[PDB]
């Protein structure tokens, strides 16, 4: 195993260096307005050496934006499919790349069996070729890997199983800002090559001038180059025709021959396009060359990449003619005229691939080795991407929730094999395609228009009812006696019970466990842990009565607190945000023990008293001019008092101190350890009033944020043996801080309500000694170094923070994790801050039509982890990433795969078993089970189950962390006849394995296999 942690890779550009050298001047460059005048020698090419030009026609569909999905293919992609499968079938030499799967399987499924095979033929001859292959084309900022993944293998089984195709090439043109998460998951699904577009305009130039926009794209470190992926970044400010063709759009937009006014285009630089004739076909060849020729001058070989698309384009028979024929047209001249030195015609993106790397073994060019990542992307002046970091939160925190629930219902689900009456593979498919769909860039990203937003909610919310249909039944045949077992694959079984999503004030969703001598005296409950690792965790249930018990299924007691059920509400009347308790619904918590990937039982039984195993939390209203607030049966009555500095701390974990406001002030780790200042503050971004106005995409704040005024508000402390907290009602929040005896857990309720351009930010503020330093993870895949640039402006600094984000400096570490993808930075020492939501009214022009104004009420979750590192062995100061301790991963893993709980429907469930999986290896804590996938039906002889195994790094702080079994994922099923190593995708074998057994992977290293079982 390479060393991801002492050894700093070696390589020709490394991101973060290039960044701080950079000078990110934007002067005008002439035509080329980002780049310079290029100029090129005549010679460079002759009759030995020529440029080999490959155009290479593309269409850019997306999966939702302005339109539904839908929508766009009723309108306009099945024509576009329609219409290219007549024209390639007609013209043998007509070229043409397709990347969102999700719209081509919608279309084939759709035809007929004649055009069917015409589409087949079409493929297997080489005329229509798919890029990347993913159900779509995802946004590489937000997007967690698992989900890259996911909707990576939807697209690409759809592919293998009725194109009999696998691409190996990747087109990634829209994302704004680009991952080296990509490449990572790329090359280890079989990929030999990978385009991107939207990077920085200023490391275009900069590259450009050393030609290295074609590069070995390398992971921050890896020291060997193993996870190296040849990329080519295009050089220009679009993927248009406009932009494609050389450094001038001015005459580029000549060569679109859609702009010359019956399609309702044109040019905006003045100067249509001129159908070629045999009177022009010199002078327009003349122009185009030199264009050519340019563009050629970028790079390292004689093979030149000139795409020919634009958004949803190729969808009329007449548009495919005007490109073809006059393309036609310049081809022949310019392939016939010798002194041009050019052999141009239409090709595919791995038809472009293969002839550079052929370039490349002759010996005509070497490339640079690469790593970093392209974030945060500006494609003009000042206007940063930053905004879509946090845009549409509430969607953005509903796709870390599905991502979760997909994974639930594919593993409890994998270890049977179901009767296709049970709908199980049915209902899988739907929650992955949805989930897939939302990895989109116009998705996740929170950049389509509200009726769209809608589309992508309802389709999620379709995939979550699916995915708990799949765990309720799964749940229920794996604890129910064989014998007994009788399902109804329509019935409920079991509803899950989920305490964060929506999320309490969000949506009043939850069931309540109804008890009573004269109803029903108990009920069943059952926790899921979908990681490899023995777990415990507290889980709460409403109850009918707060005098409730817990026992396992061996009638174990089974320690357990109740708190009330407290909502906040905006009194109209009393202009206060202030908390009401239930009188009849009461909070029942406590301490789940789960086998690793198991199951486990629990009763709750109700008692005319006081149980001797509950506790029941006390409660504090700070406030002046308090009111009464009765609790029906709850034993302890509401204490009241003004507001006031407090202290808590549960068991043996830290002491947090709070302000008045309820805010955090200060962390004591230990008894004997100091308080470390840590406070947590709301502050505010506006807009701009004159000039670029924040939009869905742009962040550009009119200054740094200014503090949210709190005037007096309420706060609400609880305080029980198990579970305490502090929460407290802010103008556009409710911010609670939960105590469990480690580190804390943080909620924010955000209505942003009507305050109009408006960003609401949540900030951290320590002494930790960060300077400019701090960390944030790509795709909740890895950690990678930040260096704030004050030569840049406050929105260049924001950063994606899909999952976690810190600070660090010789001996203290900050680390905050989060259970959605939001926007992020450090823009002091010692401070980290994360945006919470967004109102803006305008438009920030990038084609979207609307401002966001839109907001709903979402719950974001976080753990906030203070630890000392002054005993960790960490990366160099020269080397590019970063890596979490045993406790922030952990506290990461809590808050995005928590454990499921379920309640029993009926009143009896007969033939009930106690626990699932304890006889599953517990794994090492950095090792995880990422997917377990059952891959064949139940009607194939040889079952076959697949796994994505995922080895994170984390820091050696002096802890023993001892005691572990080794996991095989290929003996977890019986009767094991084979194990192999696959790629990602399970879509092609890599090794046979000895002993049938899946040996575990490295750190930093992901591997999946495929089991078979007789
Ligand atoms: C799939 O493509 C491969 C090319 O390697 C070919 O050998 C095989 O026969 C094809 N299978 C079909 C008919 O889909
Ligand atoms: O995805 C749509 C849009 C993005 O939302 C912002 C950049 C320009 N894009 C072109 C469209 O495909
Ligand atoms: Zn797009």
């Amino acid at each position: 195993c390479q060393d991801v942690v002492q050894d700093v890779p070696n390589v020709d550009v490394q991101m973060l260096e290039l960044y701080d050298r950079m000078s990110f001047k934007d002067i005008d460059g002439g035509v080329w307005k980002q780049g310079w005048n290029i100029k090129y020698d005549p010679l460079k090419y002759n009759a030995h050496h020529k440029l080999k030009v490959f155009v290479v026609p593309h269409s850019h569909n997306d999966p939702g934006w302005i339109q539904t999905f839908e929508e766009y293919y009723q309108h306009d992609t099945k024509h576009i499919l329609s219409n290219a499968l007549r024209h390639l079938h007609d013209n043998p030499e007509m070229k043409f790349i397709w990347a969102e799967i999700s719209y081509f399987a919608r279309f084939y499924h759709d035809l007929g069996e004649n055009k069917k095979l015409q589409m087949k033929s079409i493929v297997k001859n080489g005329q229509l070729e798919f890029v990347t292959g993913g159900w779509v084309m995802p946004d590489e900022a937000n997007s967690h890997w698992r989900n890259v993944l996911l909707q990576l293998t939807e697209g690409q089984t759809w592919l293998k199983q009725f194109m009999n195709v696998t691409p190996t090439a990747s087109w990634a043109i829209d994302p704004f800002g680009h991952s080296p998460t990509m490449p990572y998951i790329l090359q280890k699904s079989g990929f030999k090559n990978m385009l991107i577009q939207r990077t920085h305009y200023s490391v275009k130039k900069e590259l450009a001038q050393q030609r290295q926009l074609e590069f070995l794209w390398r992971q921050i470190w890896d020291n060997k180059g193993d996870t190296a992926l040849f990329t080519h970044m295009m050089p220009f400010y679009s993927y248009d025709i406009p932009h494609t063709c050389g450094p001038d759009p001015k005459v580029c937009c000549q060569f679109d021959f859609k702009r010359m006014g019956s399609f309702g285009l044109s040019c905006p630089w003045k100067v249509p396009p001129r159908t070629i004739s045999d009177q022009n076909v010199a002078a327009r060849s003349d122009l185009l060359v030199d264009q050519w020729k340019k563009k050629a001058e970028l790079y390292r070989t004689n093979v030149l990449l000139i795409p020919l698309g634009d958004d949803f384009r190729f969808k009329q028979n007449t548009e495919w003619d005007v490109q073809r024929v006059n393309y036609e047209r310049l081809f022949e001249h310019i392939n016939s005229q010798a002194h041009f030195n050019v052999q141009a015609q239409f090709g595919t993106l791995q038809e472009y691939f293969d002839a550079v790397h052929q370039a490349e073994r002759a010996g005509q060019a070497e490339f640079p080795t690469l790593s970093g990542d392209f974030f945060t992307y500006a494609d003009r002046s000042d206007n940063y991407w930053s905004g879509y970091y946090t845009s549409r939160p509430y969607h953005k925190r509903m796709d870390r929730v599905l991502m979760h629930y997909v994974r639930a219902a594919e593993m409890l689900s994998a270890w049977h094999s179901w009767d296709g009456m049970a709908r199980i593979e049915e209902r899988l498919e739907q929650a992955r395609r949805e989930l897939s769909l939302f990895q989109h860039h116009d998705g996740i990203t929170g950049t389509a228009k509200t009726h769209v937003v809608v589309d992508y909610e309802q389709r999620m919310q379709e995939a979550l009812k699916a995915c708990q249909m799949v765990m309720q039944q799964s749940v229920y045949r794996l604890l129910t006696k064989p014998s007994i077992y009788s399902p109804d694959f329509s019935f409920s079984y079991f509803t899950l019970d989920d305490s964060r999503w929506p999320g309490s004030g969000v949506e009043d969703s939850r069931t309540t466990i109804i008890l009573g001598e004269d109803i029903l005296p108990s009920k069943h409950v059952v926790m899921h842990n979908t990681l490899p690792h023995w777990r415990e965790q507290l889980v709460d249930f409403y109850v009918s009565s707060p005098f409730v018990s817990v026992t396992d299924l061996a009638n174990n007691p089974v320690e357990a607190q109740v708190s009330p059920v407290w909502s906040w509400h905006h009194d109209t009347l009393t202009k206060t945000i202030h908390p009401q308790g239930s009188t009849t619904k009461y909070r029942i918590i406590f301490k789940a023990r789960v086998p690793p990937m198991g199951l486990a039982t629990y009763v709750l039984t109700i008692s005319d008293s006081k149980p001797e195993h509950t506790s029941y939390a006390s409660n504090l209203l700070l406030r002046k001019n308090p009111t009464s607030l009765p609790l029906g049966q709850y034993p302890e009555d509401v204490k009241f008092g003004d507001p006031r500095e407090i202290s808590l701390r549960v068991g043996n974990g830290p002491t947090l101190a709070f302000s008045e406001q309820g805010l955090l002030k200060s962390i004591q780790l230990t008894q004997d350890s100091p308080h470390v200042p840590v406070h947590f503050k709301f502050l505010k971004y506006g807009v701009r009033s004159h000039g670029d106005r924040s939009g869905a995409y742009l962040f550009l704040p009119n200054g740094p944020a200014s503090p949210v005024e709190l005037g007096q508000p309420v706060v609400l402390v609880t305080k029980g043996k198990l579970e305490s907290s502090v929460s407290v009602g802010l103008p556009s929040v409710v911010h609670q801080t939960i105590m469990r005896g480690g580190a804390p857990e943080i909620r924010n309720l955000v209505d942003i309500g009507s305050l109009d351009n408006t960003e609401i930010v949540m900030r951290l503020e320590t002494h930790i000694d960060s300077g400019d330093i701090f960390y944030t993870d790509l795709n909740g895949l890895q950690f990678i170094k930040r260096r704030r640039l004050d030569k840049l402006p406050l929105q260049a600094n924001y950063y994606p923070i899909p999952s976690g984000m810190f600070i660090e400096d010789a001996n203290t570490r900050l680390t905050l994790l989060t259970g959605q993808p939001l926007g992020g930075s450090s823009l002091a020492s010692g401070e980290l801050e994360i945006m919470q939501d967004r109102r803006l009214a305008s438009d920030d022009e990038r084609g979207l039509g609307q401002g966001v104004l839109d907001n709903k009420p979402v719950l974001h979750i976080y753990r906030l982890v203070l630890e000392k590192v002054n005993n960790c062995v960490r990366p160099s100061k020269l080397h590019p990433a970063g890596y979490l301790t045993s406790a922030a991963h952990k506290a990461s893993q809590s808050l995005l795969d928590p454990l499921d709980k379920f309640i029993f429907a009926e009143n009896e469930w007969i033939g009930a078993q106690g626990q699932f999986g304890g006889d599953h290896p517990s794994a090492r804590e950095d090792l995880d089970v990422s997917v377990m996938r059952r891959l064949t039906k139940s009607s194939a002889k040889t079952q076959r189950v697949g796994y994505v195994l995922h080895r994170t790094n984390l820091m050696q702080c002096g802890t023993p962390e001892e005691h572990t079994q080794k996991l095989d994922v290929c003996h977890l099923l019986p009767n094991v006849a084979r194990c192999e190593r696959t790629t990602l995708t399970f879509l092609q074998n890599l090794e046979h394995l000895d002993g049938m057994v899946a040996p575990e992977v490295c750190p930093m290293e992901t591997a999946a296999y495929v089991s078979s079982h007789s």
